[PDB]
């Protein structure tokens, strides 16, 4: 792709926005998950840790580009999710922090950078290959505690899905124009998040029933 053109530096500036503001919601939301979580408040500081480093890998990105990352765009793109992150942590459903972060956006975010990597400039698919192994520990952390704590955990699970699933699906609808001028096909999008969320459901313990449901209240949203 032209990585100089126009179209490709005006998409870039939302989407270089939006990753960048993504990192930066998930190092707060790890440090505050630490918080709720003192048994495994090193391990998710490791995490809030890595996510800095990501955050500034992806600056570095928008700097390789020439792009002026428009971030009132990708305030506004995050704010409901946030928003409902911030009330969970207020009420301290550490359950639905966890689904939010660890594995809704994890999976979006492992899903989409995976997406970006063959379409990439060699500098930011360089940075984007080391920030997606990290996001496999992200979520890998989230499905082994739920997964541990199922029973316990499934009835906020559902109801954190049901409420969460379908602002990440209108996110996902919100960025699939300019994500399809930087090469990245929303069908693949759509597919490999469904995929990813579908699997990280069955491992932590829903049944194929449930599992529909599930995605079902993300797909019905658009
Ligand atoms: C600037 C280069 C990265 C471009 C990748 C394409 C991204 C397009 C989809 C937008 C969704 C990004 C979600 C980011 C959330 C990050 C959460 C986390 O790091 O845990
Ligand atoms: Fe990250
Ligand atoms: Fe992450």
């Amino acid at each position: 792709l032209d990585f100089q053109s126009e179209s490709y530096k005006d998409a870039y500036s939302r989407i270089n926005a939006i990753v960048i503001e993504g990192e930066q919601e998930a190092f707060d939301n790890y440090n505050r998950l630490a918080e709720m979580l003192p048994d495994q408040r090193d391990e998710l500081h490791k995490l809030a840790k890595m996510e800095q480093r990501h955050m500034k890998g992806f600056m570095a990105c928008g700097k390789n580009l020439s792009v002026t990352p428009d971030m009132g765009f990708a305030q506004k793109f995050f704010e409901r999710l946030h928003e409902n992150f911030k009330a969970a942590a207020a009420e301290g459903k550490v359950v639905t922090c966890l689904l939010i972060q660890s594995l809704i956006i994890e999976c979006f975010a492992i899903a989409a950078y995976n997406i970006y990597i063959p379409v990439a400039d060699a500098f930011a698919r360089k940075i984007t290959e080391g920030v997606v192994r990290d996001e496999y520990l992200h979520r890998n952390f989230g499905e082994e505690w739920l997964k541990a704590n199922f029973d316990a955990s499934k009835a906020e699970l559902e109801e954190a899905n049901r409420q969460n699933l379908p602002l990440v699906w209108l996110m996902l609808n919100e960025v699939a124009d300019d994500a399809r001028e930087l090469g990245m096909e929303r069908e693949s999008l759509v597919e490999d998040f469904m995929i990813a969320y579908g699997e990280a459901l069955e491992n932590i313990g829903f049944t194929t029933r449930e599992i529909m449901r599930m995605s079902a209240y993300g797909l019905a949203a658009v």
